[PDB]
Formats: structure tokens, C-alpha cells, sequence
């Protein structure tokens, strides 16, 4: 087998992209210039949610915050979080370190190469074709478990820069605390006890935080390919950071909306796991990512997942009634992923 990285392809000189990266004719029609889309101020826009008072002593003020978070989650399922409590400089250090790692040569990064054939899913890689179509996406990435600390495999974490492990582990610790706050506000919104949702996804013991760094090289024909294909996140919650280069688009009310860059904010996605548990109340939105020919785009996504086999996911009893039948059958995290993959393959 040959090992092809998109970064190498982007530097091979080619002025035209391989056939494997061109989307189907029907899909190409919806792809435009990400820079112009970013400028449009008409139509629905991704909501910005302020979490300053999410845990305020003032009852009226606290409830107003919880209510705004609830509404955005029921409608969009995605949002720009501000006043989230995570130090701005810590985030700068995480991004700087990621940029230094991907700044190394491909040959150097290959020393961290993953190997799916033997179950080694953590490390440097690029998505391999997994079905008849043979479609490929314009991106490389690095994936690894970031929390709980005792479950980590530090041996595969970048050794360059020297502070990658230190900054990434502290950031992971901060996100874990923020997740607990979001889970409580969301529980209360559904009329459940404060600790209900986080408990159903594994609690402090079983809940996992996976880190995926997405690297999108410049593309010579940006309107024929996608950085990431259209999909919904299978996680409970997803927290993302980026390098102020536009690219994320959301499929809202039948149309692809382009997300704007909001300084010091953190994008949060409601994932399939919470959508299933709430029987469809909280939305797991369809989204994708565009590439361009002028700037390299990078993003840092942290997926909060429940144990893959230990828990059977299904609508909670309180969310199901004769008038509101279950919208999803019972399945584990692993079985859910397999079902989604089985869909496209078929
Ligand atoms: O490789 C993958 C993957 C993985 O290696 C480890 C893990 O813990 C979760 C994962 O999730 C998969 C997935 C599949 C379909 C989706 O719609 C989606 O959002 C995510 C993904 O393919
Ligand atoms: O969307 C994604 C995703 C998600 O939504 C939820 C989740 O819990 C894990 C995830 O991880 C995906 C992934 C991991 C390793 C890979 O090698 C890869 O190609 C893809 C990512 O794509
Ligand atoms: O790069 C982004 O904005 C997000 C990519 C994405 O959807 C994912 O990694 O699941
Ligand atoms: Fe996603």
C-alpha cells in the first residue's frame, strides 16, 4: 500500500486536484468561495451564547443564561460560546504548539503515523477510502485521547514542541470542568435533576475526551473539494478552536450557512449521543468544512464520548410517552457508529 498525505499532494506542484477529491456533480453546486460567504450578513446566523452567569448566585440571572443555552440547543444544536471560563492565553499556547507540530516536515510527522490495520487509531493520519465511491477529503490530522489522564498513552503525543503535553493536558482539564457545567444546565433545561445527563454518559469515570487536530492545506481548486464531508458528530458534546480562517458551514433550514470568526470564543456542538438521550429535543446538526487556495486552515476539536461498549444509548424514559414515541432504537456508541458507516457503505 502507498501512503499519501494531502500536505505532500499540496506541495507536489500540481495545479489540478486528483479525481478522488472531486465531489459528485450534484454536490458541487452548493460549494462557493468561503471568503465571500463569510462576508454575507443575510439569512440565519450561528448564535453566540454568553455563559458568564451560568453558575451565578442570582437566581433570575442564572435562569436567563440557562434558558438561552437551552433554546440555542433545541434550535441550532451548535453555537459560539463566550465568557466560558477558559483562559485566553492557555488557548493561545495550545494553538501555537499545534501549529509548530504541523510545521514540521511530513517525514518527521510520519514517525507518529497511526496504523488502523493493527488497531492503532491514535496518531498522525489521513482518511482512507472506506467504500465503493472511493471519495477522499482535503485534510490531514492527528488524533489522541486527552482525558482521563490515567487512560492516556503519552508515548504517541508530539515531542516537538517541548510544551505540547503540558499545554494540551491543562486545556483538557479545563474543558472537562466546562463540560460538567454545560451538562447540568442542559439537564435542568429538560426538567431533569442537575447531574442526570452527565451521569448517563459515564460520569467522571467513564466519560472520555478525544483530541483531533485538523490540518487543511491550501487547495488549487477549492470549489471541487471539501476539507471535511457532511456529517453529524456522534459525541455527547464537541468543543472546537480554530486559527481565524473560515471554513465551517452548517446545514440549517435546508441551506448551508457559513460560520463567522468570533475572537476568543469556543464553538460547541450538541452531538448524536445527547440527541438520542433527549429523544430529538437537542439537535445534532449536519455540517461540513471548506478549504481554499490562499490560507492554511487548522482546527482543534475535542469530542466528549461515553464508554464505547459499557452503555446502551436510547431515549430516556422521561422523554418517551404514548404521544412522543422513541425516535431511535437502543444501541451502544460503537454500534451507533457502525450503523452510520453501514448506511453510507450500502
Ligand atoms: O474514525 C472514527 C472514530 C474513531 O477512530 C474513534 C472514535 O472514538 C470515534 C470515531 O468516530 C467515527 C465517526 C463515524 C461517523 C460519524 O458521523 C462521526 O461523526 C464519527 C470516525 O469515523
Ligand atoms: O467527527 C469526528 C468525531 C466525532 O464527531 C465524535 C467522536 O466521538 C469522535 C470523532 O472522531 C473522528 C475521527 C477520529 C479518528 C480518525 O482517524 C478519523 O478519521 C476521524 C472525527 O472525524
Ligand atoms: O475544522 C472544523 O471546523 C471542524 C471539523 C469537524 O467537523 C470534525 O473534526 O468533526
Ligand atoms: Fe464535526
Amino acid at each position: 500500500v502507498a501512503v499519501e498525505r494531502v500536505e505532500s499532494l499540496a506541495k507536489s506542484g500540481i495545479i489540478s486536484i486528483p479525481k478522488e477529491y472531486i465531489r459528485p456533480k450534484e454536490e458541487l453546486e452548493s460549494i462557493n468561495d468561503v471568503f465571500l460567504e463569510e462576508k454575507k450578513e443575510d439569512g440565519p446566523q450561528v448564535p453566540t451564547i454568553d455563559l458568564k452567569n451560568i453558575e451565578s448566585d442570582d437566581e433570575k440571572i442564572r435562569e436567563n443564561c440557562i434558558e438561552e443555552l437551552k433554546k440555542a440547543s433545541l434550535d441550532w444544536g451548535v453555537m459560539h460560546l463566550i465568557n466560558h471560563g477558559i483562559p485566553a492565553d492557555l488557548m493561545e499556547r495550545v494553538k501555537k504548539a499545534g501549529e509548530e507540530f504541523f510545521s514540521l516536515s511530513v517525514e518527521e510527522k510520519e514517525k507518529y503515523a497511526n496504523d488502523q490495520a493493527t488497531g492503532k487509531i491514535q496518531g498522525y493520519g489521513s482518511k482512507l477510502a472506506n467504500n465503493a465511491s472511493g471519495q477522499l477529503e482535503w485534510e490531514d490530522y492527528f488524533f489522541h485521547l486527552a482525558y482521563p489522564e490515567e487512560k492516556r498513552d503519552l508515548s504517541i503525543w508530539p515531542k516537538t514542541p517541548s510544551d505540547y503535553i503540558e499545554a494540551t493536558s491543562e486545556y483538557a482539564k479545563c474543558l472537562r470542568l466546562l463540560a460538567t457545567k454545560v451538562f447540568k444546565a442542559l439537564s435542568v433545561g429538560l426538567g431533569l435533576e442537575p447531574d442526570r445527563l452527565e451521569k448517563e454518559v459515564g460520569g467522571l469515570e467513564e466519560l472520555l475526551l478525544q483530541m483531533k487536530i485538523n490540518y487543511y492545506p491550501k487547495c488549487p481548486q477549492p470549489e471541487l473539494a471539501l476539507g471535511v464531508e457532511a456529517h453529524t458528530d456522534v459525541s455527547a458534546l464537541t468543543f472546537i478552536l480554530h486559527n481565524m480562517v473560515p471554513g465551517l458551514q452548517l446545514f440549517y433550514e435546508g441551506k448551508w450557512v457559513t460560520a463567522k470568526c468570533v475572537p476568543d470564543s469556543i464553538v460547541m456542538h450538541i452531538g448524536d449521543t445527547l440527541e438520542i438521550l433527549s429523544n430529538g429535543k437537542y439537535k445534532s446538526i449536519l455540517h461540513r468544512g471548506l478549504v481554499n487556495k490562499e490560507k492554511v486552515r487548522i482546527s482543534w476539536a475535542v469530542f466528549c464520548e461515553p464508554p464505547k461498549d459499557k452503555i446502551v444509548l436510547k431515549p430516556l424514559p422521561e422523554m418517551v410517552s404514548v404521544e412522543s414515541p422513541a425516535k431511535f432504537p437502543p444501541r451502544t456508541f460503537a454500534q451507533h457508529i457502525e450503523h452510520k458507516l453501514f448506511g453510507k457503505e450500502q
